């Protein structure tokens, strides 16, 4: 008889599946731990009219990127960056919505005239809401910093990278850190630096530092790293972290940002109690800021 | 004629003997007759700022007189200065022990331990903290005699301790918890470093059993900037270097007395001398 062929079934289109051949690289948006994010135009018509997207690719760690994809795919919150889809090659890429204003680290220095204290406190509430949503799903972020917070508009921010995000086991209080060589130490709580234990309260400490960055408009000369290095000394090399732990044990903290009212600084100080159990919660911070806003 | 004054024009560089913190030591022949018959000497000069530190080390060594402390011979003045010491051809215990295992038994290792303790006790009695006691800094005078051979980090105690400022190149795996956590160096901190030096001696300075290799296996070797806090956490938990192979429990128990978490609970050098002498 004639040569046989397979009956072709109805070919359905998945809007979350992005073809590699149409993902056209524009520029880098940031280097993460296992991956890197690039601005791409997904252009299936090949005429430079396609939608712009943020694409996360591996820089070995495919299992970690797959885990980050599955976390983000299932988060639905207005202050959390939107998952758009994937690009499958065993390799995989994470496709997200692109926010042209970029991160608060890039946005704030260029927009000081436009952003007053009231707008800074609204961003602080939005970061707390996104973080509380994450905590309620039993996740620890581990990388909350202004460079990871994106600007949706002048009125809206979104948490924008989940490269270090880990699930806390049910009925347990923290995640035990193994990979720590590239830890953002100047945003880390003492229990993270001393025992490699990450709690939801550890994310609250990182929020306090993120709030300090927002209030200083992310100026590089007032950055948490620049300020802590001036306090402890910048020539300690491998001894930097123990000197940082010793300074924190002594009760020393980042100073009140210029023009920051004491009532805002007092909420910031509640994020920095030495013991995780004595720290404020994200829900208590939302109430505190809302009271200062109205 | 000053016999402690060495003319630069007569010092012939031969080879390097070791790199320190602010300086480096070189083997030289001091040859004023220009016929290669001159005496061989160890010369410490600054690494090409820190002249004040080298001058301080020279003045410390010049005034130490002990059979288990390397002999000061003199200086070479240019502001510049070089430290002249006697040369020990057998070099350090780090170089000597791996090549002489057959010749050095437990009894000889315990005699070296007594000698290191005596030299260290002499230093402590002059109110100095060494801060760099390790097998690589102990020289072999002969099969029967060792001498502490570098004083690059040696500081006078005013008070019970010296507060450390320059610490980026700290030999962390030889350091007591108070040094790692608070940058405070006591005489008891030198006792902790001696315990680690004793472990090196007992393992014949083999690189695969070195205090760094053993601690890195315990804590993990991929922690980068987090290594020291992971080391502090392991020490806080009560974890210590294991008993060297073939080391009797009675020797290991003396070693463990150097490693009490609190400096005040640690053995003294005088108590270690008595302990080893009893075993000998
Ligand atoms: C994770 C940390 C270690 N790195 C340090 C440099 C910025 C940060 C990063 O890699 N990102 C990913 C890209 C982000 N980004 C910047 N502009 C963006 C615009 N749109 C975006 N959509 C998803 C991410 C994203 C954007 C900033 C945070
Ligand atoms: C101080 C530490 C950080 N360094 C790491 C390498 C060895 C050590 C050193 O610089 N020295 C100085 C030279 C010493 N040395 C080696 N053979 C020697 C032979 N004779 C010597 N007389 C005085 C020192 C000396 C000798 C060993 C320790």
């Amino acid at each position: 008889g004639d040569i046989v062929s397979e009956k072709k079934p109805a070919t359905e289109v998945d809007p979350t599946h992005f073809e590699k051949r149409f993902l056209k690289r524009i520029r880098d948006l940031g280097e993460g731990h296992f991956g890197k994010v690039e601005l791409c135009r997904y252009d299936p018509e090949g005429d430079n009219t396609g939608e712009q997207v943020a694409v996360k690719s591996l820089k070995n760690h495919i299992a970690d990127l797959k885990k980050e994809i599955e976390i983000l795919r299932n988060l639905y919150h207005e202050n959390i960056v939107k998952y758009k889809g994937i690009c499958t090659e065993n390799g995989i890429k994470l496709i997200m919505e692109f926010l042209p204003s970029g991160s608060l680290k890039e946005y704030l220095p260029k927009n000081k005239n436009k952003i007053n204290l009231k707008q800074q406190l609204k961003y602080a509430v939005q970061i707390c809401k996104g973080m509380d949503y994450l905590g309620s799903r039993q996740y620890v972020h581990r990388d909350l910093a202004a460079r990871n917070v994106l600007v949706e508009s002048e009125h809206q921010v979104k948490i924008g990278d989940f490269g270090l995000t880990k699930a806390i086991e049910t009925d347990k209080e923290y995640y035990t850190v193994k990979d720590d060589r590239d830890s953002p130490v100047f945003w880390y709580a003492p229990e993270c630096l001393m025992q490699s234990k990450f709690y939801i309260a550890s994310d609250v400490w990182s929020f306090g530092v993120t709030l300090h960055e927002l209030l200083t408009y992310c100026d590089s000369d007032s950055s948490p790293m620049a300020l802590f290095l001036k306090m402890i000394g910048p020539t300690h090399g491998q001894m930097t972290v123990t000197r940082l732990v010793n300074t924190l044990k002594e009760g020393k903290r980042l100073p009140c940002p210029p023009n920051c009212p004491d009532e805002v600084y007092q909420l910031m100080r509640k994020c920095w109690e030495f013991q995780p159990s004595n720290r404020t919660s994200f829900q208590n911070l939302i109430e505190g800021f809302e009271a200062l806003l109205k």
